[PDB]
C-alpha cells in the first residue's frame, strides 16, 4: 500500500501528520550515527590513481585495499584521498530505497532501483546498550506489549536498539531466504553494522536479511517471510 522515500524522515512536522493517517510509520528519533549509552594508523597501502583513471572508471580502495580486505573504512588520510570508494558507512552511500507498508509484518525496506550484488544498503543505527540495559529494556518493552523489536547483535556487551532512536535500516523485515546480509565494519576504531545485497536485488523487490539473535523470554514471534524453507519464528542462533 502506502510507501515513503528516505527524505520524507528529514521533516518531523510533516511526518508525524502523514502518520497520523497511516502514510508513514510512527515517529522515531532520526539519527546519524549510533549513540552510546555508556560510554566506553589503519592506513592502507593503495597506490594514488591518476586524473586519468579517475576519468575511465577506476576505482580507489578497490577490492585489493587492505583496509577493506578486513572489513575497516578508511579515515580522511587514505591516500586516495576525496576518491577513496571505502568510506561507505562515513559518507552515507546508502542505496536508493524506499519504506512500505506489508500485509502483516509491520513497514519494509524495498529497492526503488536494481542493486547489483554486495551493494551497501543502510547502517543499522540506535542507541548501543550493554547486556544490563538490554535487558532491561527487553522486559519495559514486554510490559508496555510492544509488537516490534529492534535489537540488533554488534559484539560482546554491545547491543544496537533502533527503537526510540534509529534511521530507515529498522524497517528491514527478516526472511529466512533474505537478499541481503549484516556485515560488520570498523570506522575510527569502532564497530558499526550495515545492510549489504547478497544478490541482485530487482527493483520493487523487497529487502530482508537472516536475523540472528540469542532467544529471550517466551512468545517468540511468528515469521511471515513466506519461504517453502521458513524456521516459522523471528530470532534463535
Ligand atoms: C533488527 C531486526 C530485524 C528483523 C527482525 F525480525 C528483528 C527482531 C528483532 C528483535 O529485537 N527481537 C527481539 C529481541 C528481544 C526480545 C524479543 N521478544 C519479542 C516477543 C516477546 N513476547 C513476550 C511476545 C518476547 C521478547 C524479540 N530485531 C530485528
Ligand atoms: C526491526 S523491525 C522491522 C520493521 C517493522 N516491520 C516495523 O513495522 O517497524 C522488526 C519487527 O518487524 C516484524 N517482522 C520482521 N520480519 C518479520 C517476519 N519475517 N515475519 C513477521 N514479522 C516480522 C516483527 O514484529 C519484528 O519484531
Ligand atoms: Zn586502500
Ligand atoms: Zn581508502
Ligand atoms: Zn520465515
Amino acid at each position: 500500500g502506502p510507501s515513503c522515500v528516505m527524505d520524507d524522515f528529514r521533516d518531523p512536522q510533516r511526518w508525524k501528520e502523514c502518520a497520523k493517517q497511516g502514510k508513514m510509520p510512527c515517529y522515531f528519533d532520526l539519527i546519524e550515527e549510533n549513540v552510546y549509552l555508556t560510554e566506553r594508523r589503519m592506513q592502507c597501502e593503495c597506490t594514488p590513481l591518476s586524473k586519468d583513471e579517475r576519468a575511465q572508471g577506476e576505482i580507489a580502495c578497490g577490492e585489493d585495499c587492505l583496509n577493506r580486505l578486513l572489513m575497516i573504512e578508511c579515515s580522511s588520510r587514505c591516500p586516495n584521498g576525496d576518491y577513496c570508494s571505502n568510506r561507505r558507512f562515513q559518507r552515507k552511500q546508502h542505496a536508493d530505497v524506499e519504506v512500505i507498508l506489508t500485509e502483516k509484518k509491520g513497514w519494509g525496506l524495498r529497492a526503488a532501483k536494481d542493486l547489483p550484488s554486495n551493494t551497501f544498503v543502510l547502517e543499522y543505527c540506535g542507541e548501543v546498550l550493554d547486556h544490563k540495559e538490554f535487558k532491561a529494556r527487553v522486559k519495559e518493552y514486554a510490559r508496555n506489549k510492544n509488537i516490534h523489536y529492534y535489537f540488533m547483535a554488534l559484539k560482546n556487551d554491545e547491543i544496537i536498539d533502533a527503537t526510540q532512536k534509529g534511521n530507515c535500516s529498522r524497517f528491514m523485515n527478516h526472511s529466512c531466504e533474505p537478499n541481503c546480509e549484516t556485515q560488520k565494519w570498523t570506522v575510527n576504531g569502532q564497530l558499526r553494522v550495515g545492510f549489504f545485497t547478497t544478490k541482485l536485488v530487482p527493483s520493487g523487490s523487497e529487502l530482508t536479511f537472516d536475523y540472528q539473535f540469542q532467544r529471550y523470554g517466551k512468545e517468540a514471534q511468528k515469521c511471515f517471510c513466506g519461504s517453502a524453507n521458513c524456521r516459522g519464528y523471528l530470532g534463535g542462533e
